[PDB]
């Protein structure tokens, strides 16, 4: 089960890939019974051919960073701040979100749950 | 049950709340049997007595300063999560930790759950 440090670690690579736009890495982070809830109060997405239709449909010019620091538990879990830039028809967007992840024993995501929603979003 | 921008209001409040030091006002916000986990990973604690005890012990010894480092991120099913700066005084060092609070509120706009998410890593004097 991943440390608070490897926690930080694994939840900021989360984010430069978001940010470079790699599908198949992101998805590679994912254990294989993993839910993604996001937005949060959305039905959660599994299995791995949806949970890469997910990155697909969402990532297929986004841009993602940190916007504070990781916060990390001792039982594999964190959660981080960040604003992600979009373009919505050639609209300049962003959206702060917050991501609450829990990782299993093999340091891959168990559950990922994203909190936002229109009152995060801007243009 | 609140609304997203309630929720973002309520968060806030908390955070407001908090930083005043005012314990009683906190644990009414709660439900009456609300759980805090908190830093999580940690037991749970159950109830209006427990919660108070925990923010007693918390904050009792005043100069503790909170405040948002970023906005609240609210659902349309009740619940948000929040990232904050907690400034406080460890036999008179100054100290700071980053936390990200996650929260249910129940169908009467109190809280249900908190989650406080932090650690050590999280902390500096």
């Amino acid at each position: 089960l991943p440390t608070a440090q490897e926690v930080q670690g694994l939840m900021a690579r989360y984010i430069e890939l978001v940010d470079v736009g790699d599908i198949e890495a992101i998805v590679q982070m994912y254990a294989d019974d993993a839910t993604v809830e996001d937005p949060f109060g959305q039905p959660p997405i599994h299995g791995r051919e949806q949970i890469a239709a997910f990155y697909r449909q969402g990532l297929g010019k986004v841009r993602a960073c940190l916007t504070g620091p990781v916060r990390a538990s001792h039982n594999g879990c964190g959660a981080m701040p960040f604003r992600v830039e979009m373009v919505w028809n050639g609209q300049p967007c962003a959206l702060d979100v917050i991501d609450v992840m829990r990782f299993d024993e093999h340091g891959r995501i168990q559950t990922m749950q994203a909190y936002w929603s229109e009152v995060n979003l801007s243009v």
